């Protein structure tokens, strides 16, 4: 599957879907060529420039082989305060960007709860976070709430 990627601020190119002919892939692709993080990327359909579906099949959207996309990349990384809640049900307030890791979270609660990094995991909305993804490719916004769960 070849599709060509227009960015509204620059380059066109094209990428190619071999595997799952998914969303996530298609990002995965963009990355490879131009080094933006999936969760900063968002894309239309060219040339109706209705908004991609994150978990619906490219197919259903009149996406196929020979099709285009739009894309931009959401130039927002400013600082936003989430809670955390640890052990015995105390949030506290963290200033993080969707650019740093679990791992940078993880050293902030490590500090402030004085509980050693490999004694906890953190969860959002039920999900594990993993130490060396980006905050950005779980949705964590403003207000957002982390549990802290201990072993």
């Amino acid at each position: 599957w070849d599709l060509t990627v227009k960015m509204l601020a620059g380059n066109e190119f094209q990428v190619s879907l071999s595997s799952s002919m998914s969303v996530s892939e298609l990002k995965a692709q963009i990355t490879q060529k131009i080094g933006v993080h999936a969760f900063q990327q968002r894309l239309a359909v060219h040339p109706s420039g209705v908004a991609l579906q994150d978990r619906v099949p490219l197919a259903s959207q009149g996406l196929g082989p020979g099709s285009t996309v739009l894309l931009v990349v959401d130039k927002c990384d400013e600082p936003l305060s989430i809670l955390v809640r640890n052990n015995k049900g105390r949030s506290s307030t963290y200033e993080v960007r969707l650019t740093q890791t679990v791992a940078h979270l993880k050293q902030q609660v490590s500090g402030l709860e004085g509980v050693q990094d490999d004694l906890f995991w953190l969860t959002f909305e039920g999900k594990p976070l993993e130490d060396q993804l980006p905050l950005g490719e779980y949705g964590l916004k403003p207000l957002s709430t982390v549990f802290m769960n201990l072993r």
